[PDB]
């Protein structure tokens, strides 16, 4: 039994756990083991929840960031149900009660209290309770706006009692310090170097060293001694070693990096051989610290830790034993010349006394080489006052490499609610990547969180599961994955069987692959149908929790709604439907298969945040924030949206349509026409005009550009979205600067179909204005998240002239003033330019 559940993780996570043992590791033995205690202590603790807490464990709320309203309730045996007038600002108390005084009456009354029950969803893994009003709930507010009419069951507490029942489980070295450089075994054209250098996050220790000139052979020898201009005792306890190896006469051929002390704080010695990685300003601190697993193709360097005696790294406990300005002035770029940083030194007792959320520009001047300097800073870090959460953001970064420092950040971030936590996971997970060792108070923290809350826990999955084709991030994602399951037995198995609808789902795109390039798309899709209806297939991909959102089912998949687009990697329209949750159950994904759907991923969610500041603050834009999330290698899912088209394809302006214009620019509000009529089209204008704000504006702060008719889209509701994100920060394919957009054809609809309606146009332009000032009210929190990113290696996120795009397209360099200004500018451009 023990077996099984070892041989469903490993199928789960994608790697074998024999695989683990086979490394015969002390960092990896110890990290499973410590792990494995923490998340089966979690278990213990969930299994024993009160009921209302198992809720929100399992199935946690979904909320918001006056009138009459329609609801059907129905009790957990029972078809026989009711169907109620109740008010927006109820409480869910309320109408439990209603539906007890309803059951009493009709089966004639006993009768129980509503704070027995909660009321769960129709067909979805979702629930409202807690003292809230109904309108404050995500799914009462969908029907709101969207007509239909809540259906609800209410569930007693010892139903869900049964449900958590079944789901149990030294400064004395003051000598330079140096390493002997003997060998290689790899490829080139000659004459070979090495450069080494010392790095502390994104600084230098000390100046780098380099290797002597030797002919461009398969193994080289060197032999060399290597020293630094730094002294022993002053390594802090981060010090990292960071190698490049090349030709010349510049070719780079390879890089690797290690920690000097190992992660029990070891001072490492002697020799180490150094399974490089391929060479993509040559010495990359930030690569991982663990060498290549391709042993038997990687080059290869050894070298040797010179011994200096055994030496630990200190403990806390002996670290911690070792005007009237202007400063202020200088205390708001953040880039500063020398007698300014020593100001800041000097004044450091002040800055956590009077600034203390300067911390992070005092760790930045502070003198990581000299142990003494970092003692002191230390000693301050140990007494600082707790920080906002955007503070500890930024405390996250590459740049703040030391341990402490970590550890305070984590200490800031613990406050960070559910909700706040999950907008961030994708960062905070990236971030894992800079880690030095296994053991991490991230780890542990991620791990505790996702295991108190289902959902943190889905999402943590996918986005370590999506990353395992990635062999420098393999082995930690694989063992946090393998901690989260000893936590949860049940989760696991909720797990495998989305995994293997995925798995079936990447086998037919392939057979749709092949398929079409010998016949019809007809004759393909009868195909793919058959293949559909094998008993593997039905069972396989009917009845999960969809991997985009936890809380929505895929009860029965419909397959004569499924297809595939027949262009470029062939897609998967795939359809479900689920008796129970009626017109809630119909839901659809999008299989894609051959693209890297990660921008996207982030671009969507740069799109909610935006949302939901501007929610916070009382505009609705009526945006479009659909799932998407990668799931393997160049794999992923992405939600569908429907009752929606495409801009181009209403634009075919086909005859023998409710749509047909004499002029293609009536075509798109002939459309809405057609899907609004009579009274609800003033309406469905309304819902164009403000999402059109907010894409406006967020392509726009983006650089979201290879804008066609074809990547926009329209909801028969008159919502516009945007679709397919692959080119963003003004990377449009080589980096521009995009300018604010404005099709004349959204113009025409804004404006009722005339042309002068600056009444209509005048609003237009203050949404967007308004939009646009809110989001640089938050500036640095997407610089902060924009930062955090750099970690995830995408291509157009890569360094500092990236991140340049948002400062400049959010102003934050100007104010208040002078930034909406400069913004009108290029909104009348914009306006010029459509015709
Ligand atoms: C026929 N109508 C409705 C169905 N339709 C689509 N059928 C597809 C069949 C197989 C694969 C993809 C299809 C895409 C569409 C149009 N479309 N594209 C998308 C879409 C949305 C996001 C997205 N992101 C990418 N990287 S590609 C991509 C494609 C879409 C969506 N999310 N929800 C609903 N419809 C969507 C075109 C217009």
């Amino acid at each position: 039994v023990k077996k099984l559940i070892n041989s469903q993780i490993s199928l789960l996570i994608g790697k074998g756990l024999h695989e683990f043992d086979s490394l015969r590791d002390p960092e990896v033995n110890d990290f499973r083991t410590k792990m494995r205690q923490f998340c089966e202590e979690a278990a213990a603790h969930r299994q024993q929840l009160g009921w209302v807490e198992w809720l929100q464990y399992s199935f946690p709320l979904q909320l918001e960031p006056n009138r009459a309203l329609l609801v059907n309730v129905k009790f957990e045996g029972s078809e026989e149900s009711f169907t109620f007038q109740v008010s927006t600002k109820d409480m869910p108390l309320a109408l439990m009660a209603c539906a007890l005084r309803k059951k009493a009456t009709v089966f004639r009354q006993p009768l129980e209290q509503p704070e027995e029950y909660a009321l769960q969803v129709n067909g979805r893994h979702e629930y409202l309770y807690g003292n809230y009003p109904l309108c404050h709930f995500q799914y009462i507010c969908s029907c709101l706006h969207s007509g239909l009419t809540p259906h609800l069951t209410m569930v007693h507490s010892s139903s869900i009692l049964a449900m958590r029942d079944e789901q149990s489980n030294l400064w004395s070295l003051e000598q330079p310090f140096s390493i002997e450089l003997i060998e290689g075994r790899k490829v080139n054209a000659m004459k070979l170097v090495v450069q080494a250098g010392l790095f502390h996050g994104n600084e230098m220790l000390c100046k780098t060293v380099s290797s002597s000139e030797v002919n461009v052979c398969s193994e080289p020898v060197w032999k060399q001694r290597l020293e630094f201009d730094i002294s022993v005792c002053d390594l802090p306890r981060m010090a990292r070693l960071c190698f490049a190896l090349y030709a010349v006469v510049d070719c780079p051929i390879a890089w690797a990096n290690l920690m000097l002390f190992d992660y029990k704080d070891q001072l490492k010695t002697g020799e180490r051989c150094l399974y490089m990685w391929p060479s993509v300003e040559l010495l990359n601190p930030a690569g991982t610290v663990r060498g290549n697993p391709n042993t038997e193709s990687a080059a290869a360097l050894v070298i040797y830790l010179p011994e200096v005696a055994p030496v630990y790294f200190p403990a806390l406990e002996k670290i911690l034993e070792l005007e009237e300005e202007l400063r202020e002035i200088l205390e708001r770029s953040g880039e500063l010349y020398e007698h300014e940083k020593d100001l800041v030194w000097k004044m450091r007792h002040e800055v956590q006394e009077h600034f203390p959320e300067a911390l992070a520009r005092l760790l930045l001047v502070t003198k990581w080489n000299k142990h003494e300097d970092v003692a002191q800073m230390l000693y301050l870090l140990c007494s600082w006052p707790e920080l906002p959460v955007l503070s500890a953001l930024e405390l996250l970064d590459f740049s703040f490499p030391d341990c402490y420092v970590g550890s305070f950040a984590i200490k800031s971030l613990r406050k960070l609610t559910d909700d706040e936590l999950f907008q961030y996971l994708l960062q905070l997970v990236q971030v894992l990547k800079y880690e030095s060792y296994l053991d991490c108070e991230l780890t542990k923290f991620l791990l505790g969180r996702a295991l108190a809350n289902r959902k943190i826990g889905h999402f943590l999955f996918w986005h370590l599961r999506s990353e395992m084709h990635v062999p420098s991030v393999a082995l930690r994602f694989g063992l946090i994955m393998e901690a989260y399951c000893r936590g949860s037995t049940h989760h696991m198995k909720v797990l495998m069987k989305q995994g293997e609808a995925l798995s079936k789902l990447k086998a037919l795109n392939d057979f749709v692959k092949v398929s079409s390039q010998k016949t019809t798309k007809p004759q393909t899709k009868e195909m793919m149908h058959m293949c559909m209806r094998q008993e593997t297939y039905m069972e396989a991909l009917s009845h999960l929790q969809s991997p985009l959102d936890p809380s929505t089912l895929l009860e029965e998949v419909c397959v004569e709604q499924c297809t595939f687009m027949d262009s470029k990697m062939k897609p998967l329209w795939i359809m479900y439907s689920s008796e129970e949750a009626g017109s809630a159950g119909n839901v659809g994904i999008i299989f894609k298969n051959g693209d890297d759907l990660r921008q996207d991923m982030l671009t969507l969610q740069m799109i909610q945040l935006m949302d939901v500041l501007w929610k916070q603050e009382g505009l609705d834009l009526r945006m479009t924030p659909y799932g998407c999330l990668p799931t393997g290698d160049r794999t992923g899912l992405i939600e569908v949206v429907l009752h929606s088209d495409t801009i181009a394809n209403i634009q075919l302006n086909k005859s023998n349509m409710a749509a047909t214009a004499a002029f293609n620019k009536d075509a798109l509000l002939n459309w809405l026409k057609s899907k609004n009529p009579g009274e609800a089209l003033d309406r469905a204008i309304e819902e164009f005009t403000l999402s059109c704000a907010g894409y406006c504006v967020a392509t726009y702060v983006l650089g979201i550009g290879d804008r066609h008719s074809d990547n926009i889209m329209i909801r028969e509701s008159g919502q516009l979205f945007h679709i397919d994100f692959g080119h963003f920060l003004g990377n449009f394919k080589n980096r521009e600067r995009v300018p604010f957009i404005l099709t004349y054809d959204f113009v025409h609809v804004i404006q009722q179909g005339k042309t002068n309606n600056s009444e209509k146009f005048e609003r237009f332009r203050g949404y967007c204005e308004r939009a646009y000032t809110i989001l640089r009210r938050h500036g640095l929190l997407f610089l902060h998240l924009f930062a955090l990113m750099r970690a995830a290696g995408l291509p157009e996120l890569s360094c500092s002239k990236d991140i340049q795009y948002l400062k400049d397209s959010l102003a934050l360099g100007k104010t208040e003033e002078e930034a909406l200004k400069h913004f009108r500018v290029k909104f009348n451009e914009a306006l010029r330019e459509s015709w």
